[PDB]
Protein backbone atom coordinates (compact mmCIF):
# COMPACT_ATOMS: atom_id res chain seq x y z
CA UNK A 1 0.00 0.00 0.00
CA UNK A 2 1.15 3.76 -0.21
CA UNK A 3 2.89 3.27 3.14
CA UNK A 4 4.89 0.52 2.75
CA UNK A 5 5.96 2.03 -0.67
CA UNK A 6 7.19 5.28 0.65
CA UNK A 7 8.94 2.55 3.28
CA UNK A 8 10.78 0.80 0.82
CA UNK A 9 11.90 4.20 -1.40
CA UNK A 10 12.90 6.33 2.09
CA UNK A 11 15.47 2.64 3.12
CA UNK A 12 17.10 2.83 -0.25
CA UNK A 13 19.85 4.65 -0.20
CA UNK A 14 18.77 7.20 -3.44
CA UNK A 15 19.45 10.80 -2.70
CA UNK A 16 23.05 11.22 -0.93
CA UNK A 17 21.81 14.95 -0.22
CA UNK A 18 19.42 14.12 2.31
CA UNK A 19 20.98 11.03 3.80
CA UNK A 20 23.33 11.38 7.03
CA UNK A 21 25.60 8.89 8.36
CA UNK A 22 24.66 7.09 11.35
CA UNK A 23 27.90 7.38 13.28
CA UNK A 24 28.21 10.82 13.00
CA UNK A 25 25.10 11.55 15.22
CA UNK A 26 25.14 11.43 18.98
CA UNK A 27 21.88 11.57 21.22
CA UNK A 28 21.27 13.30 23.94
CA UNK A 29 18.60 14.34 26.30
CA UNK A 30 14.92 13.89 25.39
CA UNK A 31 13.27 17.75 24.74
CA UNK A 32 9.58 16.18 24.50
CA UNK A 33 7.84 13.01 24.45
CA UNK A 34 4.39 12.05 22.81
CA UNK A 35 2.56 8.73 23.36
CA UNK A 36 4.28 7.39 19.90
CA UNK A 37 7.18 9.77 19.14
CA UNK A 38 10.00 12.02 20.66
CA UNK A 39 11.97 14.59 20.11
CA UNK A 40 15.31 14.58 21.08
CA UNK A 41 18.79 17.07 21.21
CA UNK A 42 21.86 15.97 19.43
CA UNK A 43 24.86 16.93 17.95
CA UNK A 44 25.48 16.11 14.30
CA UNK A 45 29.35 15.64 12.94
CA UNK A 46 29.89 17.56 9.85
CA UNK A 47 26.09 18.40 8.73
CA UNK A 48 26.08 19.38 5.39
CA UNK A 49 29.53 20.37 4.95
CA UNK A 50 29.62 22.10 8.44
CA UNK A 51 32.40 21.41 10.65
CA UNK A 52 32.65 20.38 13.82
CA UNK A 53 29.63 19.38 15.53
CA UNK A 54 26.19 20.82 15.03
CA UNK A 55 23.76 20.81 17.45
CA UNK A 56 20.16 19.41 15.95
CA UNK A 57 16.84 18.55 17.51
CA UNK A 58 15.79 14.50 16.13
CA UNK A 59 12.46 13.45 15.75
CA UNK A 60 11.62 9.55 16.08
CA UNK A 61 9.06 7.17 16.75
CA UNK A 62 8.34 4.87 19.44
CA UNK A 63 7.48 0.61 19.44
CA UNK A 64 3.63 1.09 19.69
CA UNK A 65 3.94 3.20 16.33
CA UNK A 66 0.90 2.87 13.87
CA UNK A 67 1.36 3.44 10.43
CA UNK A 68 -0.32 6.62 10.70
CA UNK A 69 2.49 8.06 12.84
CA UNK A 70 4.72 6.75 10.20
CA UNK A 71 2.73 8.19 7.28
CA UNK A 72 3.56 11.47 9.26
CA UNK A 73 7.22 11.27 9.66
CA UNK A 74 7.95 10.33 6.09
CA UNK A 75 5.65 12.82 5.03
CA UNK A 76 6.77 15.57 6.85
CA UNK A 77 10.57 14.72 5.36
CA UNK A 78 9.13 14.79 2.05
CA UNK A 79 7.81 18.24 2.41
CA UNK A 80 10.40 20.19 4.35
CA UNK A 81 13.04 19.34 1.63
CA UNK A 82 11.13 21.66 -0.85
CA UNK A 83 10.94 24.15 1.57
CA UNK A 84 13.66 27.05 2.35
CA UNK A 85 12.87 30.06 4.78
CA UNK A 86 14.39 31.59 8.19
CA UNK A 87 10.82 31.35 10.10
CA UNK A 88 9.85 27.59 8.90
CA UNK A 89 12.40 24.95 10.47
CA UNK A 90 15.20 23.70 8.55
CA UNK A 91 15.62 20.02 7.28
CA UNK A 92 19.04 18.72 7.26
CA UNK A 93 18.59 15.23 6.99
CA UNK A 94 17.50 11.56 7.77
CA UNK A 95 18.98 8.14 8.98
CA UNK A 96 17.61 5.71 6.69
CA UNK A 97 20.23 2.78 6.99
CA UNK A 98 20.84 1.72 10.39
CA UNK A 99 18.31 1.35 13.20
CA UNK A 100 15.27 3.75 13.43
CA UNK A 101 14.24 6.17 11.01
CA UNK A 102 15.42 9.21 12.52
CA UNK A 103 14.78 12.84 11.05
CA UNK A 104 17.62 15.63 11.63
CA UNK A 105 16.02 19.03 12.12
CA UNK A 106 16.83 22.84 13.29
CA UNK A 107 17.10 22.71 16.85
CA UNK A 108 15.01 25.64 18.48
CA UNK A 109 16.58 26.57 21.64
CA UNK A 110 13.47 27.45 23.44
CA UNK A 111 11.50 25.29 22.52
CA UNK A 112 7.59 25.37 21.64
CA UNK A 113 6.05 28.81 21.17
CA UNK A 114 3.08 27.92 24.03
CA UNK A 115 5.68 27.30 26.42
CA UNK A 116 7.93 30.17 26.16
CA UNK A 117 4.68 32.40 26.48
CA UNK A 118 3.24 30.53 29.57
CA UNK A 119 6.53 31.20 30.98
CA UNK A 120 6.44 34.44 29.99
CA UNK A 121 4.20 37.93 31.43
CA UNK A 122 3.35 41.15 29.82
CA UNK A 123 4.86 44.49 30.35
CA UNK A 124 4.42 47.99 28.88
CA UNK A 125 7.62 35.75 34.71
CA UNK A 126 10.37 36.30 31.82
CA UNK A 127 8.72 40.19 30.47
CA UNK A 128 7.68 40.73 26.92
CA UNK A 129 6.14 43.60 25.30
CA UNK A 130 3.36 44.54 22.62
CA UNK A 131 6.57 44.99 19.89
CA UNK A 132 7.36 41.29 21.27
CA UNK A 133 4.16 39.73 19.97
CA UNK A 134 3.72 41.64 17.04
CA UNK A 135 7.07 40.55 16.31
CA UNK A 136 6.25 36.91 16.75
CA UNK A 137 3.21 37.17 14.69
CA UNK A 138 4.86 38.67 11.75
CA UNK A 139 7.44 36.38 11.59
CA UNK A 140 4.91 33.11 11.46
CA UNK A 141 2.90 35.35 8.77
CA UNK A 142 5.90 35.85 6.56
CA UNK A 143 6.72 31.82 6.66
CA UNK A 144 3.10 31.21 6.20
CA UNK A 145 2.87 33.75 3.30
CA UNK A 146 6.35 31.67 2.11
CA UNK A 147 3.79 28.59 2.55
CA UNK A 148 1.25 29.46 0.53
CA UNK A 149 3.09 30.93 -1.96
CA UNK A 150 4.68 27.65 -2.24
CA UNK A 151 1.23 25.94 -2.40
CA UNK A 152 1.28 24.40 0.73
CA UNK A 153 -1.37 23.89 3.30
CA UNK A 154 0.03 23.52 6.49
CA UNK A 155 -3.08 21.88 8.84
CA UNK A 156 -2.10 22.42 11.84
CA UNK A 157 -1.42 25.78 13.01
CA UNK A 158 -0.92 26.54 16.59
CA UNK A 159 1.36 28.35 19.33
CA UNK A 160 2.15 24.15 20.30
CA UNK A 161 3.73 23.93 16.69
CA UNK A 162 5.83 26.97 16.25
CA UNK A 163 9.04 26.93 17.61
CA UNK A 164 11.08 29.35 19.16
CA UNK A 165 15.03 29.44 18.39
CA UNK A 166 17.74 32.49 19.63
CA UNK A 167 17.05 35.86 19.27
CA UNK A 168 13.49 34.37 19.57
CA UNK A 169 12.98 34.11 16.26
CA UNK A 170 9.45 32.10 15.28
CA UNK A 171 9.88 28.83 13.36
CA UNK A 172 6.93 27.22 12.24
CA UNK A 173 7.45 22.84 12.80
CA UNK A 174 5.16 20.16 12.27
CA UNK A 175 4.51 19.62 8.99
CA UNK A 176 3.39 15.68 9.29
CA UNK A 177 -0.31 17.17 8.27
CA UNK A 178 0.80 19.37 5.65
CA UNK A 179 -0.71 18.98 2.00
CA UNK A 180 0.03 19.93 -1.38
CA UNK A 181 -3.04 21.55 -2.89
CA UNK A 182 -1.23 22.56 -5.67
CA UNK A 183 -11.97 10.87 6.23
CA UNK A 184 -11.83 11.88 10.08
CA UNK A 185 -9.04 14.30 11.08
CA UNK A 186 -6.68 14.63 13.45
CA UNK A 187 -6.66 18.63 13.95
CA UNK A 188 -7.85 19.44 17.26
CA UNK A 189 -11.74 21.00 16.97
CA UNK A 190 -10.85 24.04 18.88
CA UNK A 191 -8.20 25.31 15.90
CA UNK A 192 -10.06 24.40 12.87
CA UNK A 193 -12.39 26.88 10.27
CA UNK A 194 -15.82 25.88 10.06
CA UNK A 195 -15.37 24.53 6.32
CA UNK A 196 -13.03 22.16 7.89
CA UNK A 197 -15.19 20.95 10.74
CA UNK A 198 -18.56 20.62 8.32
CA UNK A 199 -17.10 19.94 5.04
CA UNK A 200 -13.58 18.30 5.76
CA UNK A 201 -11.70 20.71 3.24
CA UNK A 202 -8.33 22.58 3.76
CA UNK A 203 -6.76 25.48 2.08
CA UNK A 204 -4.97 28.35 2.72
CA UNK A 205 -7.81 29.99 3.93
CA UNK A 206 -8.49 27.65 6.76
CA UNK A 207 -4.76 27.92 7.77
CA UNK A 208 -5.62 31.69 8.23
CA UNK A 209 -8.38 30.43 10.69
CA UNK A 210 -5.92 28.70 12.38
CA UNK A 211 -3.75 31.84 12.59
CA UNK A 212 -6.21 33.80 13.98
CA UNK A 213 -6.61 30.62 16.90
CA UNK A 214 -2.76 31.36 17.27
CA UNK A 215 -2.73 34.47 17.14
CA UNK A 216 -5.43 34.89 19.95
CA UNK A 217 -2.85 32.53 21.99
CA UNK A 218 0.20 35.05 21.48
CA UNK A 219 -2.02 38.53 22.92
CA UNK A 220 -3.22 35.95 25.97
CA UNK A 221 0.37 34.68 26.29
CA UNK A 222 -0.82 30.96 25.93
CA UNK A 223 -4.38 30.67 27.51
CA UNK A 224 -6.68 28.31 26.25
CA UNK A 225 -8.63 28.41 23.20
CA UNK A 226 -12.82 28.80 24.25
CA UNK A 227 -12.48 28.11 27.78
CA UNK A 228 -15.09 25.34 29.52
CA UNK A 229 -16.43 24.99 25.92
CA UNK A 230 -16.27 21.35 24.94
CA UNK A 231 -14.49 20.98 21.50
CA UNK A 232 -18.04 18.63 20.56
CA UNK A 233 -20.19 22.07 21.21
CA UNK A 234 -17.70 24.40 19.17
CA UNK A 235 -19.24 23.07 15.61
CA UNK A 236 -22.98 24.34 16.64
CA UNK A 237 -21.36 27.88 18.26
CA UNK A 238 -19.49 29.00 15.24
CA UNK A 239 -22.21 27.78 12.95
CA UNK A 240 -24.28 30.51 14.38
CA UNK A 241 -21.42 32.97 14.30
CA UNK A 242 -20.32 33.65 17.88
CA UNK A 243 -16.56 33.98 18.07
CA UNK A 244 -13.89 34.39 21.27
CA UNK A 245 -14.52 37.88 23.21
CA UNK A 246 -11.55 40.99 22.83
CA UNK A 247 -9.38 39.29 25.34
CA UNK A 248 -7.38 41.28 27.93
CA UNK A 249 -4.16 43.56 27.16
CA UNK A 250 -5.71 43.29 23.36
CA UNK A 251 -5.82 45.78 21.30
CA UNK A 252 -9.09 47.18 19.24
CA UNK A 253 -6.86 46.77 16.23
CA UNK A 254 -5.33 43.55 16.94
CA UNK A 255 -8.68 41.94 18.00
CA UNK A 256 -10.51 43.40 14.53
CA UNK A 257 -7.70 41.29 12.76
CA UNK A 258 -8.73 37.99 15.03
CA UNK A 259 -12.06 38.27 13.97
CA UNK A 260 -11.64 39.20 10.12
CA UNK A 261 -9.51 35.00 10.06
CA UNK A 262 -12.86 34.05 11.69
CA UNK A 263 -15.04 34.99 9.20
CA UNK A 264 -17.24 31.94 8.23
CA UNK A 265 -16.62 32.69 4.18
CA UNK A 266 -13.38 31.96 3.30
CA UNK A 267 -13.39 34.61 0.81
CA UNK A 268 -13.25 37.05 3.25
CA UNK A 269 -10.83 36.33 5.57
CA UNK A 270 -7.77 38.04 4.57
CA UNK A 271 -4.55 36.63 2.84
CA UNK A 272 -1.25 36.42 4.77
CA UNK A 273 0.36 39.25 2.60
CA UNK A 274 -2.88 41.33 4.63
CA UNK A 275 -2.01 39.86 7.77
CA UNK A 276 1.99 40.70 7.27
CA UNK A 277 0.54 43.90 6.15
CA UNK A 278 -1.44 44.74 8.97
CA UNK A 279 1.94 43.80 11.48
CA UNK A 280 3.80 45.80 9.76
CA UNK A 281 1.93 49.06 9.53
CA UNK A 282 1.02 48.50 13.44
CA UNK A 283 4.93 48.17 13.83
CA UNK A 284 5.94 51.20 12.49
CA UNK A 285 3.31 52.83 13.63
CA UNK A 286 4.12 52.05 17.60
CA UNK A 287 7.50 53.84 17.56
CA UNK B 1 -24.44 16.86 16.55
CA UNK B 2 -25.22 13.48 18.97
CA UNK B 3 -29.09 11.98 18.70
CA UNK B 4 -29.83 11.35 22.96
CA UNK B 5 -30.79 7.98 23.58
CA UNK B 6 -33.15 7.96 26.47
CA UNK B 7 -32.18 4.39 27.43
CA UNK B 8 -28.49 5.21 27.60
CA UNK B 9 -28.24 8.61 28.87
CA UNK B 10 -27.43 9.48 32.47
CA UNK B 11 -28.50 12.18 34.86
CA UNK B 12 -24.87 14.74 34.74
CA UNK B 13 -25.91 15.62 38.18
CA UNK B 14 -25.63 11.95 39.29
CA UNK B 15 -22.08 11.40 38.16
CA UNK B 16 -19.02 12.08 39.97
CA UNK B 17 -15.47 12.16 38.78
CA UNK B 18 -12.17 10.92 40.59
CA UNK B 19 -8.77 10.47 39.67
CA UNK B 20 -7.03 9.87 36.25
CA UNK B 21 -6.17 6.13 35.86
CA UNK B 22 -4.27 7.39 32.81
CA UNK B 23 -4.21 9.12 29.90
CA UNK B 24 -3.32 9.35 26.28
CA UNK B 25 -2.70 12.48 23.60
CA UNK B 26 -5.95 13.41 23.70
CA UNK B 27 -8.47 11.89 26.43
CA UNK B 28 -8.23 9.99 29.62
CA UNK B 29 -10.08 7.62 32.03
CA UNK B 30 -11.13 8.50 35.27
CA UNK B 31 -12.50 6.55 38.08
CA UNK B 32 -15.62 7.80 39.14
CA UNK B 33 -19.08 6.92 41.05
CA UNK B 34 -22.69 7.04 39.73
CA UNK B 35 -26.03 7.61 41.49
CA UNK B 36 -29.00 5.16 41.05
CA UNK B 37 -27.27 3.80 38.05
CA UNK B 38 -29.63 1.61 36.15
CA UNK B 39 -31.95 0.80 39.18
CA UNK B 40 -28.72 0.05 41.60
CA UNK B 41 -29.40 1.43 44.76
CA UNK B 42 -27.03 3.99 45.99
CA UNK B 43 -23.34 4.75 44.44
CA UNK B 44 -21.66 2.22 41.91
CA UNK B 45 -18.15 2.51 40.91
CA UNK B 46 -17.40 2.96 37.13
CA UNK B 47 -15.03 4.33 34.55
CA UNK B 48 -15.56 7.17 32.65
CA UNK B 49 -13.90 7.89 29.46
CA UNK B 50 -13.51 11.49 28.56
CA UNK B 51 -12.03 14.07 25.62
CA UNK B 52 -9.69 16.57 26.63
CA UNK B 53 -9.67 19.93 25.05
CA UNK B 54 -7.31 19.42 22.31
CA UNK B 55 -9.53 16.48 21.24
CA UNK B 56 -9.70 16.16 17.35
CA UNK B 57 -12.99 14.87 14.80
CA UNK B 58 -11.23 11.70 14.67
CA UNK B 59 -11.26 11.41 18.68
CA UNK B 60 -14.77 12.56 18.96
CA UNK B 61 -15.91 10.33 16.30
CA UNK B 62 -14.46 6.94 17.92
CA UNK B 63 -15.76 7.85 21.16
CA UNK B 64 -18.98 8.26 19.48
CA UNK B 65 -18.23 4.73 17.50
CA UNK B 66 -17.42 3.31 20.84
CA UNK B 67 -20.55 3.93 22.12
CA UNK B 68 -23.04 2.97 19.41
CA UNK B 69 -20.66 -0.57 19.49
CA UNK B 70 -21.09 -0.62 22.75
CA UNK B 71 -25.15 -0.08 22.78
CA UNK B 72 -25.07 -3.50 20.99
CA UNK B 73 -23.03 -5.90 22.47
CA UNK B 74 -23.53 -7.72 25.94
CA UNK B 75 -21.06 -10.40 26.69
CA UNK B 76 -19.07 -11.91 29.89
CA UNK B 77 -15.96 -10.95 28.28
CA UNK B 78 -16.89 -7.61 27.11
CA UNK B 79 -16.57 -4.50 29.41
CA UNK B 80 -20.26 -3.17 29.99
CA UNK B 81 -21.47 -0.17 28.85
CA UNK B 82 -23.67 1.69 31.62
CA UNK B 83 -24.39 5.04 29.92
CA UNK B 84 -23.62 8.17 28.78
CA UNK B 85 -23.69 11.96 29.96
CA UNK B 86 -24.07 13.73 26.32
CA UNK B 87 -26.21 16.81 26.90
CA UNK B 88 -24.96 19.69 29.00
CA UNK B 89 -21.31 19.96 28.31
CA UNK B 90 -18.44 17.21 27.01
CA UNK B 91 -19.91 13.64 26.05
CA UNK B 92 -18.66 11.23 29.18
CA UNK B 93 -19.01 7.46 28.57
CA UNK B 94 -19.56 5.54 31.46
CA UNK B 95 -18.58 2.26 31.31
CA UNK B 96 -17.99 -0.95 34.11
CA UNK B 97 -15.26 -0.65 36.04
CA UNK B 98 -12.56 -3.59 36.07
CA UNK B 99 -10.51 -3.39 39.16
CA UNK B 100 -7.32 -4.84 38.53
CA UNK B 101 -6.43 -2.25 35.08
CA UNK B 102 -5.21 -3.65 31.98
CA UNK B 103 -3.97 -6.75 31.08
CA UNK B 104 -0.26 -5.96 30.41
CA UNK B 105 -0.29 -3.65 33.23
CA UNK B 106 -1.59 -7.13 35.76
CA UNK B 107 0.85 -8.92 33.79
CA UNK B 108 3.95 -6.77 34.25
CA UNK B 109 2.91 -6.77 37.86
CA UNK B 110 2.83 -10.24 38.17
CA UNK B 111 7.05 -9.96 37.37
CA UNK B 112 7.72 -8.49 40.57
CA UNK B 113 4.65 -8.47 42.93
CA UNK B 114 4.33 -12.22 44.98
CA UNK B 115 3.69 -14.60 44.42
CA UNK B 116 4.13 -13.88 40.82
CA UNK B 117 4.06 -16.09 37.92
CA UNK B 118 4.89 -19.92 38.98
CA UNK B 119 4.82 -22.58 36.03
CA UNK B 120 -3.71 -14.88 45.83
CA UNK B 121 -5.35 -13.35 43.52
CA UNK B 122 -1.25 -12.57 41.92
CA UNK B 123 -0.21 -16.29 42.31
CA UNK B 124 -0.13 -17.14 38.47
CA UNK B 125 0.25 -20.79 36.76
CA UNK B 126 0.38 -21.23 33.21
CA UNK B 127 -3.64 -22.44 33.83
CA UNK B 128 -4.63 -18.97 34.81
CA UNK B 129 -2.90 -17.46 31.55
CA UNK B 130 -4.34 -20.27 29.25
CA UNK B 131 -8.14 -19.45 30.66
CA UNK B 132 -7.17 -15.56 30.49
CA UNK B 133 -6.71 -16.49 26.48
CA UNK B 134 -9.67 -18.45 26.51
CA UNK B 135 -11.88 -16.10 28.01
CA UNK B 136 -10.63 -13.04 25.58
CA UNK B 137 -11.23 -15.94 22.78
CA UNK B 138 -14.60 -16.65 23.62
CA UNK B 139 -15.20 -12.68 24.01
CA UNK B 140 -13.90 -12.40 20.23
CA UNK B 141 -15.82 -15.67 19.20
CA UNK B 142 -19.10 -13.30 19.64
CA UNK B 143 -17.96 -10.03 18.76
CA UNK B 144 -17.01 -11.91 14.99
CA UNK B 145 -20.60 -13.40 15.27
CA UNK B 146 -22.03 -9.93 15.88
CA UNK B 147 -19.86 -9.02 12.55
CA UNK B 148 -17.55 -6.74 14.38
CA UNK B 149 -13.91 -6.08 13.84
CA UNK B 150 -12.09 -5.11 16.52
CA UNK B 151 -9.02 -4.08 15.07
CA UNK B 152 -6.99 -3.01 17.72
CA UNK B 153 -6.55 -6.37 20.14
CA UNK B 154 -3.79 -6.08 22.53
CA UNK B 155 -3.15 -6.54 26.14
CA UNK B 156 -3.22 -3.05 26.50
CA UNK B 157 -6.85 -3.10 25.78
CA UNK B 158 -8.03 -5.45 27.89
CA UNK B 159 -9.18 -4.75 31.62
CA UNK B 160 -8.47 -7.32 34.58
CA UNK B 161 -12.40 -7.61 36.28
CA UNK B 162 -12.56 -9.08 40.17
CA UNK B 163 -12.14 -13.19 39.94
CA UNK B 164 -9.68 -11.79 36.95
CA UNK B 165 -11.84 -11.78 34.56
CA UNK B 166 -10.97 -10.53 30.79
CA UNK B 167 -12.91 -7.33 29.63
CA UNK B 168 -12.17 -6.86 26.22
CA UNK B 169 -12.23 -2.83 26.15
CA UNK B 170 -11.40 0.12 23.51
CA UNK B 171 -13.60 -0.26 21.04
CA UNK B 172 -13.03 3.20 19.59
CA UNK B 173 -11.60 1.62 16.29
CA UNK B 174 -13.69 -1.08 15.77
CA UNK B 175 -15.53 -1.47 12.76
CA UNK B 176 -19.15 -3.06 11.85
CA UNK B 177 -18.34 -5.35 8.32
CA UNK B 178 -21.94 -7.23 7.84
CA UNK B 179 -21.61 -6.70 3.78
CA UNK B 180 -18.30 -8.47 2.70
CA UNK B 181 -16.89 -9.51 5.74
CA UNK B 182 -14.33 -6.74 6.07
CA UNK B 183 -13.26 -3.43 6.59
CA UNK B 184 -11.02 -1.49 3.96
CA UNK B 185 -10.36 2.10 4.55
CA UNK B 186 -7.76 4.49 1.85
CA UNK B 187 -5.72 6.20 4.55
CA UNK B 188 -3.46 4.61 6.84
CA UNK B 189 -4.41 3.26 10.75
CA UNK B 190 -4.13 3.97 13.89
CA UNK B 191 -3.11 0.36 15.37
CA UNK B 192 0.14 0.04 16.15
CA UNK B 193 2.48 -1.77 13.39
CA UNK B 194 3.75 -4.55 15.81
CA UNK B 195 0.32 -6.29 16.46
CA UNK B 196 -1.40 -5.46 12.61
CA UNK B 197 -1.88 -8.35 10.16
CA UNK B 198 0.34 -8.52 6.79
CA UNK B 199 -2.36 -7.72 4.80
CA UNK B 200 -3.83 -5.24 7.01
CA UNK B 201 -0.12 -4.01 6.71
CA UNK B 202 -0.33 -3.94 3.04
CA UNK B 203 -3.63 -3.84 1.57
CA UNK B 204 -5.44 -2.20 4.50
CA UNK B 205 -8.04 -4.93 4.94
CA UNK B 206 -9.11 -5.81 8.33
CA UNK B 207 -11.20 -8.90 8.74
CA UNK B 208 -12.27 -11.69 11.71
CA UNK B 209 -9.20 -13.51 10.24
CA UNK B 210 -7.00 -10.33 11.08
CA UNK B 211 -7.93 -10.25 14.42
CA UNK B 212 -7.15 -13.20 14.68
CA UNK B 213 -3.54 -12.37 13.66
CA UNK B 214 -3.38 -9.62 16.39
CA UNK B 215 -4.41 -12.22 18.95
CA UNK B 216 -1.77 -14.38 18.48
CA UNK B 217 0.15 -11.43 18.90
CA UNK B 218 -1.92 -11.16 22.60
CA UNK B 219 -0.88 -14.72 23.24
CA UNK B 220 2.54 -13.66 22.69
CA UNK B 221 2.34 -11.06 24.90
CA UNK B 222 0.39 -13.08 27.80
CA UNK B 223 2.89 -16.18 27.89
CA UNK B 224 6.04 -13.04 28.31
CA UNK B 225 3.98 -11.73 31.31
CA UNK B 226 3.51 -8.42 29.33
CA UNK B 227 6.56 -8.44 26.70
CA UNK B 228 6.81 -6.43 24.16
CA UNK B 229 6.81 -7.87 20.70
CA UNK B 230 9.79 -7.78 18.27
CA UNK B 231 11.79 -6.43 20.59
CA UNK B 232 14.23 -3.81 19.71
CA UNK B 233 12.97 -4.02 15.76
CA UNK B 234 12.16 -0.69 14.83
CA UNK B 235 8.23 -0.82 13.52
CA UNK B 236 8.83 0.30 9.77
CA UNK B 237 11.04 -2.66 9.75
CA UNK B 238 7.63 -5.22 10.19
CA UNK B 239 7.10 -4.56 6.01
CA UNK B 240 9.74 -6.10 4.81
CA UNK B 241 10.43 -8.74 8.09
CA UNK B 242 7.09 -10.10 7.54
CA UNK B 243 6.64 -10.04 4.08
CA UNK B 244 9.98 -12.53 3.92
CA UNK B 245 8.05 -14.76 6.34
CA UNK B 246 9.85 -13.97 9.93
CA UNK B 247 7.83 -14.33 12.85
CA UNK B 248 8.60 -14.01 16.48
CA UNK B 249 10.56 -16.99 18.45
CA UNK B 250 8.77 -19.20 20.52
CA UNK B 251 9.49 -17.61 24.40
CA UNK B 252 10.88 -19.11 26.71
CA UNK B 253 7.84 -20.00 29.12
CA UNK B 254 5.47 -21.45 26.21
CA UNK B 255 4.34 -25.03 25.29
CA UNK B 256 5.06 -26.72 21.74
CA UNK B 257 1.41 -26.33 21.10
CA UNK B 258 0.97 -23.22 22.41
CA UNK B 259 3.58 -21.76 20.07
CA UNK B 260 2.09 -23.93 16.78
CA UNK B 261 -1.58 -21.88 18.11
CA UNK B 262 0.47 -18.52 17.89
CA UNK B 263 2.30 -19.35 14.59
CA UNK B 264 -1.21 -20.50 12.92
CA UNK B 265 -2.44 -17.13 13.99
CA UNK B 266 0.02 -15.49 11.76
CA UNK B 267 0.23 -17.54 8.73
CA UNK B 268 0.93 -15.49 6.08
CA UNK B 269 -2.54 -16.34 4.05
CA UNK B 270 -5.84 -15.52 6.05
CA UNK B 271 -7.70 -18.63 5.10
CA UNK B 272 -5.16 -21.07 6.75
CA UNK B 273 -5.81 -18.95 10.11
CA UNK B 274 -8.07 -20.92 12.68
CA UNK B 275 -11.14 -19.20 13.24
CA UNK B 276 -11.86 -17.99 17.32
CA UNK B 277 -14.12 -21.08 17.65
CA UNK B 278 -11.32 -23.16 16.63
CA UNK B 279 -8.99 -21.14 18.78
CA UNK B 280 -11.23 -21.42 21.95
CA UNK B 281 -11.73 -25.29 21.68
CA UNK B 282 -7.79 -25.60 21.20
CA UNK B 283 -7.28 -23.88 25.06
CA UNK B 284 -10.41 -25.94 26.19
CA UNK B 285 -8.21 -29.03 25.25
CA UNK B 286 -4.52 -26.98 27.04
CA UNK B 287 -6.58 -26.62 29.89
CA UNK B 288 -8.17 -29.88 30.39
CA UNK B 289 -4.46 -31.56 29.53
CA UNK B 290 -2.69 -30.32 32.62
C1 LIG C 1 6.35 20.41 21.29
O1 LIG C 1 7.65 19.77 21.24
C2 LIG C 1 7.95 19.10 22.46
C3 LIG C 1 7.01 17.93 22.86
O2 LIG C 1 6.96 17.54 24.02
N1 LIG C 1 6.38 17.25 21.89
C4 LIG C 1 5.66 15.97 22.16
C5 LIG C 1 4.19 16.24 22.50
C6 LIG C 1 5.91 15.11 21.02
C7 LIG C 1 4.92 14.54 20.21
C8 LIG C 1 5.25 13.76 19.12
C9 LIG C 1 6.58 13.47 18.81
N2 LIG C 1 6.85 12.72 17.72
C10 LIG C 1 8.06 12.48 17.16
C11 LIG C 1 7.89 11.73 16.09
F1 LIG C 1 8.89 11.28 15.28
C12 LIG C 1 6.60 11.51 15.91
N3 LIG C 1 5.97 12.14 16.93
N4 LIG C 1 7.56 13.98 19.59
C13 LIG C 1 7.24 14.81 20.70
C14 LIG C 1 9.26 18.40 22.17
C15 LIG C 1 10.49 19.28 22.01
C16 LIG C 1 10.39 20.61 22.60
C17 LIG C 1 11.62 21.32 22.75
N5 LIG C 1 12.04 21.86 23.91
C18 LIG C 1 13.14 22.66 23.95
C19 LIG C 1 13.61 23.26 25.20
C20 LIG C 1 13.85 22.85 22.79
C21 LIG C 1 13.34 22.31 21.60
N6 LIG C 1 13.98 22.49 20.48
C22 LIG C 1 13.60 21.94 19.31
C23 LIG C 1 12.69 21.00 18.98
C24 LIG C 1 12.84 20.92 17.70
C25 LIG C 1 12.08 19.96 16.71
N7 LIG C 1 13.81 21.70 17.33
N8 LIG C 1 14.23 22.29 18.24
N9 LIG C 1 12.29 21.55 21.64
C26 LIG C 1 9.51 20.67 23.85
C27 LIG C 1 8.07 20.12 23.64
C1 LIG D 1 -5.42 1.17 29.09
O1 LIG D 1 -6.08 2.08 29.96
C2 LIG D 1 -5.34 2.95 30.79
C3 LIG D 1 -4.60 3.96 29.96
O2 LIG D 1 -3.60 4.52 30.41
N1 LIG D 1 -5.20 4.38 28.87
C4 LIG D 1 -4.61 5.55 28.11
C5 LIG D 1 -3.45 5.09 27.20
C6 LIG D 1 -5.64 6.20 27.44
C7 LIG D 1 -5.66 6.47 26.08
C8 LIG D 1 -6.73 7.12 25.49
C9 LIG D 1 -7.78 7.56 26.28
N2 LIG D 1 -8.85 8.14 25.71
C10 LIG D 1 -10.02 8.34 26.29
C11 LIG D 1 -10.82 8.81 25.34
F1 LIG D 1 -12.06 9.19 25.48
C12 LIG D 1 -10.17 8.82 24.20
N3 LIG D 1 -8.97 8.39 24.49
N4 LIG D 1 -7.75 7.32 27.60
C13 LIG D 1 -6.68 6.65 28.21
C14 LIG D 1 -6.33 3.81 31.60
C15 LIG D 1 -7.22 2.97 32.55
C16 LIG D 1 -6.42 1.97 33.34
C17 LIG D 1 -6.94 1.53 34.61
N5 LIG D 1 -6.24 1.28 35.75
C18 LIG D 1 -6.84 0.66 36.79
C19 LIG D 1 -6.14 0.43 38.02
C20 LIG D 1 -8.18 0.32 36.71
C21 LIG D 1 -8.87 0.53 35.53
N6 LIG D 1 -10.13 0.16 35.39
C22 LIG D 1 -10.95 0.42 34.33
C23 LIG D 1 -10.81 1.11 33.16
C24 LIG D 1 -12.00 1.01 32.52
C25 LIG D 1 -12.40 1.57 31.20
N7 LIG D 1 -12.84 0.29 33.22
N8 LIG D 1 -12.20 -0.07 34.32
N9 LIG D 1 -8.21 1.13 34.53
C26 LIG D 1 -4.98 2.19 33.25
C27 LIG D 1 -4.44 2.15 31.78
Amino acid sequence: GPLSLSVDAFKILEDPKWEFPRKNLVLGKTLGEGEFGKVVKATAFHLKGRAGYTTVAVKMLKENASPSELRDLLSEFNVLKQVNHPHVIKLYGACSQDGPLLLIVEYAKYGSLRGFLRESRKVGERALTMGDLISFAWQISQGMQYLAEMKLVHRDLAARNILVAEGRKMKISDFGLSRDVYSQGRIPVKWMAIESLFDHIYTTQSDVWSFGVLLWEIVTLGGNPYPGIPPERLFNLLKTGHRMERPDNCSEEMYRLMLQCWKQEPDKRPVFADISKDLEKMMVKRR
